């Protein structure tokens, strides 16, 4: 269940946090001693700090696999893409070469690639590499959650809450109910069930399902913080309060627990 390391990064590589990222990457570089995946996935940790290129220092020296050979294909993609010399000619011939590469190919290569363009190179690119994955099998879950949960996660934020609206909030829902019975130990399905039900105003078993989800992930941290907008339908804002001193008790590192508690506290005290 590769949820424990794709999506910590996964809502907090917008807000471009780093700390759960070396506690995921850490994790899973000591699940298996010396690896080319785990090495880019420190990779694409330290790309978030504003360095593109550090994927040839990582990978392309230990590079060889199809998994490292595809990633560096495409790392070096980006550095060209952000290359100083012009270099156009070179990013239309490796974005070709990528595009034919991720197609007709093994799925490990496309889902460790949508694991390090996660957030960079249209980040879109994970959703399809781990779709082109489950083309064989398009009952799978990562794929269908991720999409419904992006599709929702656009909806709770201030994107497109703006003007509420309930067409991707029902294919969020399909997707999160296919997700879901894939298995139960689903995470992010029944939190995006969750806040579409909040949504709709059924707050009561919305807050049921709340109570029943939110008790399988404590070290969760951005299913933690993301508590913020999906329980201020009730009518309060102490328990946003709370539940981001919830994610400053996991990790005193949340910028949008600090910023989402000083929007919240000028509301109704001036506090």
């Amino acid at each position: 269940m590769a949820d424990r390391v794709l999506a910590l990064v996964h809502y907090y590589a917008r807000e471009g946090y780093f700390r759960h990222v070396q506690t995921v990457c850490n994790e899973v570089l000591k699940k298996r001693p010396g690896d080319g995946v785990l090495t880019f996935w420190r990779a694409y940790g330290l790309l978030m700090e504003g360095n593109t290129a550090d994927a040839m220092r990582d990978l392309s020296s230990i590079q060889g696999n199809s998994d490292l050979e595809l990633a560096v294909a495409a790392a070096q993609l980006l550095g060209h893409e952000s290359a100083k010399v012009p270099d156009h000619d070179a990013i239309i011939d490796l974005q070709a070469k990528l595009e034919i590469e991720e197609r007709t190919a093994s799925d490990q290569p496309c889902l460790h690639l949508a694991s390090f363009y996660l957030y960079t190179k249209s980040k879109e690119r994970a959703r399809g590499l781990v779709e082109r994955v489950l083309r064989n099998q398009p009952d799978m879950v990562p794929a269908q959650v991720l999409l419904g949960w992006i599709i929702i996660s656009q909806q709770q934020d201030d994107e497109y809450d703006m003007l509420f609206d309930e067409s991707e909030l029902d294919d969020a829902l399909s997707h999160f109910e296919q997700a879901v019975e894939h298995d139960h130990n689903d995470l992010q399905a029944l939190l995006g069930k969750a806040k579409i039900m909040e949504l709709k105003k059924q707050l009561g078993p919305c807050l049921d399902v709340l109570t029943e989800i939110n008790v399988r992930f404590g070290w969760f941290v951005p299913a933690l913080v993301e508590k913020t907008r999906m329980l201020m339908m009730l009518g309060d804002w102490e328990q946003v309060t709370e539940t981001l001193q919830r994610v400053l008790a996991a990790d005193q590192q949340n910028i949008m627990a600090q910023a989402w508690n000083c929007m919240i506290s000028l509301t109704r005290e001036g506090n």
